[PDB]
């Protein structure tokens, strides 16, 4: 029972954002934006392509020039702007929470309580680091005085998905701006609206023109323009592994720009006999079914000891049947829609393979409703390692429960995947928890919990689930360029 | 592989060490050094007093002068000397292990396998840090370029006890020399010999004269001279809390020199129901009975759940009766003597109080042998909080086993002490281990183990068990002085 | 031309602050507070003694209990309260700036532009660190999992002077509270008012009761109670070296509490031939004459090359004669009064010694006015090393200008002092600047500037000018206690 | 006058190195290795291709398995092996110095004094970090205990050039092995011999089989196999920018392996009026002409103030004419040959363009000798920005001297390049040095020096001169994978 927007929501910002002003698309074309729940068109946004990006890049490069406000400005002041921006987002919390819920098909409660809270907390965390990005002074051999500067890199192209459009945005700009970089953000073609509102707040907060630029458009057009641009120093991507390979490839052909990928995963869970079953069942459920299972950190594969396998499956099903599919703005709705028809069809396709390959359908396993892209909360059991649903990322409300007996084997089964974004370990024994977590090849390992991401902790992936960390102290290292200054002196003294 | 010294050991270095040369005592007086096992006199060492210290200090200050070899020398090279010294100690491992065992009354096996191994590992660890003590460059407000230098402090007075004369020495000089400090070491009046041999190796390794100086003597004479000296920048102490208060007091009256104390403790152990009893019993036993219980980290108070109290007491006693008291140079002797008659009498005094105050004597509880200061391995049970043996540090082979029922209470009972050097937690549950360890007010908390100190981990104490950390990354911070250099510039750029 | 307080200032908070509520003095006695300019009594504040401290300590200890709001509260939230407090101070900026100016005898412009700005910036800096105080995970030898927690120490007694009552307060509480400590602050007997107003803002900001406690009183009474208290874990002092020695001494006799001193200095300046004389003259002037030269970082001794000695003296005098002594609230007044009659008499005493010992009085050199403790801006030249004015800290508007010829000599002359809080180097040559700054034994060395302190840079002193750093990353290390948790595991893997 | 090898050098190790044993090429084919000075064939080495790499990778992966010696082994012990290896290289210093000089066409004195010294120093530096690669413990929001492990990545493919075959090798394996990675090294097709000898020392030092593997072969064959291999986690490259783009591209198509590039540069020098001309001339000369100008950090473009332009050119020429081209093993020879005919022709081609495009040839400008690939030390003056010799990397003994007048302009001219590996600033003014160095877009900036690389300082490049740092504290961050372990607890306490 949360406060809803008193007025009716009325979209305003639907244009390209360069030098803290609203540009039209160079082509003049505009793409539509729909509510995934109602399939209704909300508005049309300016369709950005290369020409638009080239403008944004030249604005960002100009803003990054030596002697510009952004470079000369105090580190403390950069954080002050980030902290003001957080306050502006907190002010327009109902507006954004509503807009995110409509556009992203995201439960309003989650949108208000998780996403908007996450944006504020993270921005404020990032504000803190601004004037705490310190270099080093090295006691080098010889009569020399050596010191390093953790400078900003420069123009950073930043590509975000549709699953958490706001949170994902702050994860990009927050660290980047804190370190003193200028950014060219390309939001998803599905979910540009939320980001564009923030662009207005960035102007209002008083960020120098060109520091933040936002170019809404399609992936192959605008996104490719960023990945291959010759004056972009870094690219930051979050999306399918398929595209991540094109981003890194296009970065190689262009100007060897720096790369941070945050790709999807088939994140496994291991539930040993000695485990709080309710804890494990609830967190594993939340892990895989959060935001219609449209999380990179989805608890896809859930390995369970034989002794407690049947009991786990029993509880996981009854929990999954207590969902009410409908409009995310509607109070009482506990599950929302998929983003678009592409995911909808993909998820249903993998659900069919689960049946065809002969996994036991415990519940769900089909679409819901005439209107909207709604998928029933599905649960598969007796799943094998060589099934499509136990290999490919689903990115929908589908849970796979699998049994094990040997601890050594299940760890190797869990690690047997090109992905490795996260994992979950559920046990009371310390030795087990520490050793298992050390063995698992995951970027973030949760013990007796799941999906616990915060601003302070660094979040990334092993193998083909990422190419860098995004948060915490270590996340800031990848938005800086380390210059080494070695000065000759007459005599050195320790 | 326990090789014993083929030849009979013959002492050589028994003199004051200043400017890498052997001085006599200014007074001319000499104190004796006995074997605690046989009570035989080994030799007489030069008795250092203030005049001797004043010489050592002026040598150290000279060696620390701006432009001296030690200051100009590369950071890498300081580590190279430390690493060479470790190799020299490894060469003379049998010589030192034998000498330590004779002088310190220390089991030869432990002396060879623990102490000598510890000296080498630590020196080599400290060598590594030499050229990795880096400062910072601050992104300060205004048009300024700020940077910090983690310089050495200067002349560091270093006072060591008798329990681990070698290991304690390396813990002082290793970090100190790595950071580029000069040291004036005062070894214990009981155990100077081991340290003096190392002094020869420090010369052989090619340390500049004056960098390391060693002044063997008595505590109130030489030790007080160090604590109150007007040209000593830092003092590093390890001994009784009684004296620690005099060191800090004398530092206040003199020149506000920096202080790091490493005092004794009444370190408790908490053994919950869900614990590997054999693991707990063995580590708790080792904790309290290691080196005749002459460790600062002795498991004095051992709290046990009611359910497993009697069983724990049963196993702790049978383990304690399997000791063979005798000469520590005999390899199948499993327990050695106390250092001197002072400790011997003190330990017996506290054992009497245990009986008088009405604690149950399970085994031991009396002296052993005609010759040597040997105390029987004693075990008390049904011990209360307001007993002398449950409050005062014994520093002898005496174990106190106590029962609890409430987890919240025993934690407060454990913390209810002015000491707080270490603690021990024995449980299988993670939540318990983490929470209990967080609650306990101890410098080092061991989970399902005890007495596990290494070079990499920082070791110190809460409350009146210490005033600083000595090892690891953090231990080096206390042998450095941070200079801040702020340079005015025309224009700043991030 | 600054905004002045529209209303007339009316004091309100004049009582002891414990558990976020206003207590009376246990004795019932009250000490007066005067305006140093007019010698008028402003009000009377409750006089705190031991009984009052013992209350405050028990409130702080209660607030630091395991499970209390302050301990359980998120690190991010501790910073949020600190950031709110900064906003509250920014709101009541005119109120505090006026109150500080009246009570402290501080130029309103400086009070508003420097002090109040400094309080906000520092609090906001300290807010940032709250959730960025990270421990370590050590790759220790053996099958163990080691990690460290940078916990808060606990109850921290904090003693502040009268020169910058607000700024000095924030330098204490800011880092302390950020790390999660509870504080018992004792403000100066001269300048309690400013601190007490902030106490109201600390309540308003919503800090848990007992976290911050303020006990105004006299030094030997309340201050001694803190220094020797048996339940205070740390003491933080800033004042005379005389008392610093009593603080450390009383800490030794009590409970070996941790100590950070920030004492006075005889901070020297070295001005080489190749220097922007106007830059050097202006900064050296500002250095020694800021806030009536009542700074710990006062440019007492100013060494100048022979070639430019006479020219420097000439310009330093004409600058010093352009001061208008009067009420600091009066517009146009460029210099204010000394804090009390004690300093007034001390400063005049040292001015007499300058004449008696035969230093050339260039200007000033006497008192001013019938009312108020005003000293004329004095300048001495042809000053020698063995003069009282070239040794003892004056803490008044008196400048000593001295000549040199050898660079090596003047460095040794500069270092020839028990003090070493700061220094100043004025040259165009890099080699010179770096080498000289490396040679000087000062906590903060300014190059072609002076008195440039910020929140980001760590500020302390060498030798008898301090016992720790207060700001920056390193300043926070001294408000934390490092717990080491070593967990036994079955098998370790890198 | 250095000690030369007493015996005649006789090659032994000329085979593929997998699991610490000598394999033949799967194909059976062998490529020759020539002395660039004499053009004589030294020997034939086994020609590695994919099949050989696939073997090496599977050996490395096996050695990296959880529970293997390399993973379980103590961090301290990994450094001990690295330190032993350094000692073995120091023992075989004359052997390697001679072999490097013969194979690499490298001045014996430089080979012995620089390269072999560099290998030892760096290995020993890297040994130090082994047990000092610490993670963090985050004070995360919520009741959780978060900690990070800086684990090794895994199998690291490492590709080295021919210019400094030994030093470049240690820069790869040293950090990699210290962090606990297994490596598959591919040495240059020109210079495999030196690396293979070290492989014998790696066995002798007692590194577990499979930890280090070396596969000599051609770039497009073996190198491409590494860059596109599906079980290689990281690739580390050092060579032409041309190939760097293929490495990153092949990494995108394969398994999104991590990438660190260390490409060439057109590193500029800026010499202001106020500069020690002899210092500038000597360092700028050394910078561009070191090892026949076959350094990535070559001082290609040398900008000089108008006032001192002619004088600089005058001194730079007379210095360049004092070179004696011949066999690098011959005493008195001051310049050696280029590596192969490819570089030889390329360098001569660019020298022709210098004449054709109308740059003033001051000296040299043509080949030397009938035998060997010797190029005359060439100097161009009156060089413009749009010349081939002022844009393309030459990688030969050719110096370009250019004039400026505006400081602002020359900085933009210096930064106007896709390269940015290093730079050089020569001035006495501090403000100038700091500001200019801050403005320049170079990975390493030298002030009043050039080519001063050490193990402690991190070395890399901006823009298209690199994709990471290789040395110092920061260099180790790129041979680690950060796992985040978040544990749910009942109650959190700070
Ligand atoms: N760095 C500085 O601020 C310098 C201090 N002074 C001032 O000169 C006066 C000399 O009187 P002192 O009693 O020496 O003051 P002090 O030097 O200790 O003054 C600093 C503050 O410490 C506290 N304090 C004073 N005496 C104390 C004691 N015995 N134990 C614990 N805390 C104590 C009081 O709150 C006082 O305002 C003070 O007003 C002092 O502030 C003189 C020279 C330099």
């Amino acid at each position: 029972d949360l406060p809803v927007l008193l007025t009716d929501l009325k979209i305003q910002y639907t244009k390209i954002f360069i030098n803290n002003e609203w540009h039209d698309s160079v082509s003049g074309k505009k793409f539509p934006v729909f509510n995934p729940a109602t399939e209704e068109e909300l508005c049309q946004v300016e369709e950005g392509d290369k020409e638009d990006v080239d403008k944004a890049v030249k604005a960002a490069r100009q803003a990054f020039q030596i002697g510009s406000p952004w470079r000369t400005m105090d580190a403390s002041e950069r954080g002050r702007l980030l902290y003001k921006l957080a306050d502006l987002i907190e002010r327009d919390r109902l507006l954004l929470a509503t807009m995110e819920s409509m556009n992203g098909g995201k439960l309003y409660s989650n949108a208000y309580l998780s996403d908007l809270a996450g944006c504020i907390k993270t921005l404020r965390y990032c504000a803190g680091w601004a004037d705490k990005i310190q270099g080093r002074t090295i006691p080098i051999d010889g009569n020399f005085f050596t010191y390093t500067r953790h400078e900003p890199i420069g123009v950073c192209g930043q590509i975000i998905p549709w699953n958490f459009p706001l949170v994902m945005l702050i994860w990009k700009i927050g660290p980047a701006l804190s370190c003193g970089n200028t950014v060219v953000v390309k939001p998803a073609e599905q979910t540009p609206l939320t980001a564009l509102h923030v662009a207005s707040l960035i102007k209002e907060a008083g960020f120098p023109p060109g520091v933040v630029n936002i170019v809404p458009g399609y992936g192959p057009t605008a996104g490719a323009a960023i990945s291959s641009h010759m004056d972009i120093d870094k690219v930051a991507f979050t999306g399918s592994t398929e595209v991540g390979k094109l981003i890194k490839e296009a970065a190689g052909k262009s100007n060897l720009k720096r790369v941070t990928l945050e790709l999807g995963g088939k994140s496994p869970c291991i539930v040993l006999a000695d485990a709080d079953l309710d804890n494990a069942v609830e967190f594993a459920h939340h892990g895989v079914f959060y935001h219609q299972g449209q999380c990179c950190i989805a608890a896809s594969r859930i390995f369970v000891e034989e002794s407690i396998y049947d009991e786990f499956v029993r509880r996981s099903v009854e929990r999954a049947k207590k969902y009410i599919l409908g409009n995310p703005l509607t109070p009482g709705v506990t599950q929302g829609p998929q983003i678009d028809k592409e995911q909808y069809d993909k998820i249903l396709d993998l659900i069919e393979s689960g049946k065809k390959e002969g996994a036991k359908l415990e519940c769900g396993g089909g679409p819901w409703g005439n209107k909207g892209y709604f998928v029933q909360p599905t649960v598969f059991s007796n799943v094998t390692d060589e099934m499509r649903i136990a290999k490919e990322e689903i990115f929908g409300p589908v849970q796979q429960i699998m049994k094990f007996k040997s601890l050594d084997d299940v760890i190797k089964r869990a690690n047997n995947t090109f992905y490795g974004l996260s994992a979950g370990v559920f046990t009371k024994d310390i030795d087990k928890a520490i050793t298992i977590s050390s063995a698992l090849q995951a970027g973030t390992v949760w013990v007796n919990c799941y999906g616990v991401v915060s601003a302070q902790c660094p979040f990334g992936g092993f193998k083909m689930s990422g190419n860098g960390r995004e948060l915490g102290e270590y996340g800031f290292h990848e938005y800086t360029e380390v210059k080494t200054v070695t000065v000759k002196i007459s005599q050195k003294n320790s």
